[PDB]
């Protein structure tokens, strides 16, 4: 689906850039914007953008899929990638990250620094420029502008909650209710709801009820994805994933610590109070081994089965009238 | 006009905040957003927001001005103030500023720091939340969403140009063409075009030609405003303005340095190369006195008269069919 549509998606990028990087004296700014687009919108897996394109094909009767409709699908997928890029560039400055996608974070490059704040705003702005240029005449134009704006806001407000929740190792902040709330707003809305919802609108499916039904399935898939992402940060083999995890060094509200704290005798709370959020490795070793000693690998395994049963019921209940394959194709990318 | 409508404008702010700061577990984020709104959207002169409200009154036949139309005018004015706030919070982090509006910049507050990057994005997002909540049923809704998005982009792309132009004292970058380009994109579009254009749309005046005509007048007024702003940074009495200027310490592309560089013998270029962008005061004294020694106070005075003659011709030529008072009220705020 994705294996076999990733090709035209990445080749489209070059057109995306052409049309955004066309008024003599603004030239130098426009060159900078090109360098920003190139460094930051390229080099991920493109799962979110591609989901737009795949879902567009599944949703539109194939006799309403001319060259220009496809091109709008490619474009809106690239909009989702640009929203991703905006959030990351800015999040990397906020967290003080060193690398991203296997390279030096844009803000850490020589003579970029905090100028990356403007660069990131430009990435966001490019979303609406593309939507104007390619979709202004379409009946779903407004629908999409609102979708992207709301996705930004949800993701922003989730970032606030995350930042309040994890500055300083106060583990009383790290609750289940709070973990779930952070994942929904910061991650799931834009990563899972947004791309399918966009394809929906592009197909004419604008009903509030249809969107709510898809949302219900897709926010739940997003919660599982992040939960598996947190497991793997620590237990994932690093040559299968790519990441090597610093969740624990960074005092993250990770599903692991949440579960751990649900399960600990008061003596264990202490070992964790003493090791959570530390630089030193031995004190990260002894967090791992405390998680191992509470069979969190196994709780996760149980959680993962339960979750899969749940998603399948959701799809059975709430997919109609969309093709269950829209959702199943996504479920297969994450439950693998 | 403004003297006599500032009152209901600032009192509206409290309602703006109520409706943005209403889903249990997101509460703590919402409290933070309230603190962000309160610190950053309050304490300026409100010229831009108020311009919305004043121009709305002049433009709408007074028999289409019910309680709810007025409330939408107050709201859209507050949107312009929020856009202002978004840019400033972010610009203060980028420039490493210490104070703003007579207080500690938000990002310099204890335990805010770079979290202010998200805070600023939230301010931007609030613009579209308000536009949804108060204007979604209006026929000019889309018009306004596009206006605000384009204003953001223009201002962002201007900020890029400014940052490229002034990192390092390379005065070869500081040209007239480049000064004007920076002012138009970074300042004039949002400060002058945006608020009148918004009032226009709210009144039903959506024509491209009417907008182009108003734009022509208003971008020119914005160029004068900033030019006078740069003069005053240095020659303004600091107890009449409020600001005391660091334009020269900061290596700014100020209209002053532009003119100076147009006027200097090669020996003078050197005195300036040696004093521009310095901390030390004596080396800022001797920039002032070099500007004084080239009668820049007087070139400015000439420039200011020329400019006023020009704006009046523009208004004569391009105001119709809007009431010339829309423009004159603004001209009186800046040529005073
Ligand atoms: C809609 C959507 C949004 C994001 C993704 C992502 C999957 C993914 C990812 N998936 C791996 C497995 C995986 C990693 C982390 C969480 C998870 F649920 C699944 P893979 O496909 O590389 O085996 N790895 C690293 N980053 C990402 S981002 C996938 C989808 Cl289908
Ligand atoms: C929509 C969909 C979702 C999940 C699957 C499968 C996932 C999977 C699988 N996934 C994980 C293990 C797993 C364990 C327990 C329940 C579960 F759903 C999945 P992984 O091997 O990536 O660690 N392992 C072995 N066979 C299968 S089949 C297949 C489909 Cl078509
Ligand atoms: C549409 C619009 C947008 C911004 C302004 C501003 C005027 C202004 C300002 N004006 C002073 C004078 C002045 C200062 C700097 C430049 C200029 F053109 C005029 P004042 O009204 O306080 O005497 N001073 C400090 N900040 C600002 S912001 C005014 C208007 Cl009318
Ligand atoms: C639309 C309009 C624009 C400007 C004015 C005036 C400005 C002004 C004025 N402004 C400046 C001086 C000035 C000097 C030369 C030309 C010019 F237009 C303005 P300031 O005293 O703020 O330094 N000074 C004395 N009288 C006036 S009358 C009055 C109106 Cl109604």
């Amino acid at each position: 689906v994705y294996a076999q549509e990733k090709q035209d998606f990445v080749q489209h990028f070059s057109q995306i850039v052409r049309v955004l990087t066309e008024h003599p004296e603004i030239g130098d700014a426009i060159a900078r914007l090109k360098e920003v687009l190139e460094y930051n919108a390229i080099g991920g897996k493109y799962n979110r953008g591609l989901t737009v394109v795949v879902a567009f094909r599944e949703l539109v009767e194939p006799r309403k899929q001319d060259a220009d409709s496809l091109q709008r699908a490619w474009t809106v997928g690239w909009c989702v990638e640009l929203l991703q890029a905006f959030f990351l560039v800015a999040d990397d400055i906020m967290d003080s990250s060193l690398t991203r996608r296997g390279q030096i974070c844009w803000y850490q490059k020589p003579g970029v620094g905090l100028d990356a704040i403007n660069d990131a705003n430009l990435l966001e702005a490019c979303i609406y420029r593309l939507l104007k240029l390619y979709c202004r005449e379409q009946p779903y134009y407004l629908n999409l502008i609102e979708l992207f704006l709301q996705s930004s806001y949800q993701t922003e407000i989730g970032q606030t909650l995350d930042l309040l929740t994890a500055p300083n190792v106060d583990l009383v902040r790290f609750t289940e209710k709070r973990y779930k709330s952070i994942v929904k707003y910061k991650t799931a809305f834009y990563s899972f709801y947004l791309p399918i919802a966009a394809a929906m609108y592009m197909a004419g499916i604008d009903g509030e009820k249809e969107h709510a039904n898809a949302k219900k399935i897709l926010l739940e898939m997003g919660e599982f994805f992040q939960i598996q992402d947190d497991y793997l940060d620590l237990f994932g083999d690093p040559s299968v994933t790519g990441k090597i995890g610093t969740d624990i060094q960074d005092n993250k509200c990770s599903w692991l610590v949440v579960q751990c704290l649900q399960r600990a005798t008061p003596e264990q709370y202490q070992i964790l109070k003493e090791n959570y959020g530390q630089k030193e490795a031995e004190k990260v070793a002894r967090v791992k081994a405390l998680y191992e000693e509470l069979d969190l690998p196994a709780v996760f395994l149980q959680y993962e089965e339960d979750s899969y049963s749940h998603i399948m019921a959701l799809i059975e209940q709430y997919a109609a009238p969309l093709p269950p394959a829209v959702f199943l194709g996504l479920a297969r990318k994450i439950y693998k």
